DNA sequence: AGGACCC
DNA sequence: TGGGTCCT
């Protein structure tokens, strides 16, 4: 159980394509998809026009005065495709991890193993690549792990077919040795293509990225850190004292994110299985007087108890949350929890009740079940 | 409850 | 600055 064959599966523009699929005549139009005043994304007739992931509406028609837009507000549709995608690579092999709707990564190690007993001391060399090979990397066919991972991109093109086929999406997939390396090499040839990285062109890949904030696991707080410390570069954090790292970030944080500049991962793929929560929300100007836009807390509830009915599971736990007035400090919003009574889990109106004291306990307005049972 | 990360 | 995860 040591070395691993991990894909990362990255689909194209993901709510585009739904509203694409839903509205044929916008399949050749450039496409934004908005949320309020937000393009958040377009479909690829759009980024040749300039218009780029999370534009402001303005920005984005000031560059391209003929871009179609649908509201994207309402997720229901994408989180539907979203699971299916998910249960289609279940499929292959049931050890697959979501992150948000759109990217799932999935351990192919067992599978591969198995394909490759599968075969003849003969046709293990005509083993070949589906897709590019990261860095134009030459092959090694007595490689053992050049054989494993070019049967994990075998898989991963079966899986993009059948994406394809049977459900109409198209997708990028990163074969790789482990889930930081599969999802940067997915990201190499877009859209709608896949990459495979051998492992004597991880330094090449990793040295690829222009600022240590492009690697998955260090975000906006962690890199704002190693910022003040002088560090930039991939190869700066590769050669920072460990231990001024250490005594800075925590000993978790320093080392997990040290061995990342290397691109080592050792984080295993996690069934995602169900979701943990439920949530909806709504965003306006400054419209929660607060008072009278209780009326807000009731559609919203209305659209999640539909939904958390649906599943089959129950919740245990009710949760509201808010975002507070006039100028914006970057992190605050708040949050009122409190169990469920069972009365209640087994008709609107008493949850309509206990969100409206969680209220009175304490822009943006959401309801969130969870503690699912 | 709130932080920090992800898409 | 419309969702989701898991850690503190
Ligand atoms: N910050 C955000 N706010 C709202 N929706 C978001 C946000 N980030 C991503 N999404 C949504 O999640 C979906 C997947 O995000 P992702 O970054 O993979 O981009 P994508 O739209 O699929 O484009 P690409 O082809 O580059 O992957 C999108 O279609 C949108
Ligand atoms: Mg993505
Ligand atoms: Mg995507």
């Amino acid at each position: 159980a040591s070395s691993r064959v991990i894909v990362h599966v990255d689909l194209d523009c993901f709510y585009a394509q739904v509203e694409m699929i839903s509205n044929p005549e916008l399949k050749d139009k450039p496409l934004g998809v908005q949320q309020k005043y937000l393009v958040v994304t377009c479909n690829y007739e759009a980024r040749k026009l300039g218009v780029k992931k999370l534009m402001n509406v303005r920005d984005a028609k000031e560059k391209c005065p003929q871009l179609v837009l649908v509201n994207g507000e309402d997720l229901t549709r994408y989180r539907e495709m979203s699971y299916k995608v998910t249960e289609l690579l279940e499929e292959f092999s049931p050890v697959v991890e979501r992150l948000g709707f759109d990217e799932n990564f999935v351990d192919l190690t067992e599978m591969v193993e198995k394909r490759l007993q599968q075969l003849q001391s003969d046709e293990l060399s005509a083993v070949t690549v589906s897709g590019h090979v990261y860095n134009n990397q030459s092959i090694n066919l007595l490689d053992v792990l050049h054989i494993r991972l070019l049967v994990g991109s075998q898989i991963a093109a079966e899986m993009r077919e059948a994406m394809y086929n049977q459900l109409g999406l198209t997708g990028c997939a990163g074969v790789a040795s482990n889930k930081l390396l599969a999802k940067l090499v997915s990201g190499v040839f877009k859209p709608n293509q896949q990459t495979v990285l051998l492992p004597e062109s991880c330094q090449h890949l990793i040295h690829s990225l222009n600022h240590i904030k492009e690697i998955p696991g260090i975000g906006y707080k962690t890199a704002k850190c190693l910022e003040a410390l002088g560090i930039n570069s991939v190869r700066d954090l590769q050669t920072f004292s460990p231990k001024i790292l250490e005594k800075e970030l925590g000993i978790s944080v320093a080392q997990r994110i040290q061995k990342l500049s290397f691109g080592e991962d050792n984080s295993p793929v996690i069934l995602s299985g169900p979701p943990q929560s439920f949530s909806e929300e709504d965003s306006f100007k400054k419209c929660s007087s607060e008072v009278e836009a209780k009326n807000k807390i009731e559609e919203l509830l209305a659209s999640l108890l539909n939904r958390v009915c649906q599943d089959g599971r129950k919740p245990h736990t009710v949760r509201l949350i808010i975002r507070r007035y006039s100028s914006e400090k970057h992190y605050g919003r708040e949050s009122r929890q409190c169990p469920i009574p069972s009365h209640v889990i087994q008709v609107m109106t008493p949850m309509v009740d206990i969100l409206m004291k969680l209220f009175r306990n304490m822009t943006l307005l959401s309801v969130c079940f969870c503690n699912l049972k």
